[PDB]
């Protein structure tokens, strides 16, 4: 027994021993699935959670306008008034937000941007990033995927 609400993302939530459900449009974990917005928002097992899936090295050359195309599963369609998708990258301690597009439930793309980083001897920089929607609803990234900027 415990507060399902303490789980911050879907995968932790549905894997809880507390017996919890994830509300994908409200972005919260609950013991009572009736607190989700509607039935289709209720996630009960990990395979149904929104998540990025394993992919080969995401390689973006510095100083060139490029999109970043990410493979996923179960990405939610925003409800009325909810904001869409963004990529949030931490590059050497600074946060960059890039507009993104959900092409479908299995594909999200950070839209065209150029990227830079400091360091003449770093030929390939691993960058922490999140895909979010509605400002701060984070998509689970269980394989710990990184963006790799390269020189
Ligand atoms: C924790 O769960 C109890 C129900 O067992 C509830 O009364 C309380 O509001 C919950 N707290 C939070 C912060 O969700
Ligand atoms: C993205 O940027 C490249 C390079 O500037 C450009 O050639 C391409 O047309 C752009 N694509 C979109 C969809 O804006
Ligand atoms: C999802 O969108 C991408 C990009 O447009 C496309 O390549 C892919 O085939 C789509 N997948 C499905 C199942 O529609
Ligand atoms: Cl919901
Ligand atoms: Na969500
Ligand atoms: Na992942």
């Amino acid at each position: 027994t415990g507060n399902c609400s303490a789980h911050q993302l879907c995968l932790s939530c549905v894997n809880s021993a507390f017996r919890c459900h994830w509300c994908k449009y409200r972005n919260l974990c609950t013991h009572d699935p009736t607190t989700c917005s509607f039935q289709e928002g209720r996630i009960n097992v990990s395979e149904d959670c929104p998540q990025l899936v394993p992919t080969e090295e995401i390689l973006i050359p510095v100083g060139e306008v490029k999109p970043i195309t990410l493979k996923a599963r179960n990405l939610p369609q925003p409800q009325s008034g909810q904001r869409g998708y963004e990529c949030v990258l931490s590059i050497q301690g600074a946060v960059h937000r890039v507009p993104a597009l959900r092409f479908n439930s299995s594909s999200v793309q950070c839209q065209n941007s150029s990227y830079q980083y400091d360091g003449m001897d770093i030929s390939n920089l691993a960058v922490d990033f999140a895909v979010v929607w509605n400002g701060n609803f984070i998509i689970d990234n269980p394989q710990d995927l990184k963006v790799h900027l390269y020189k």
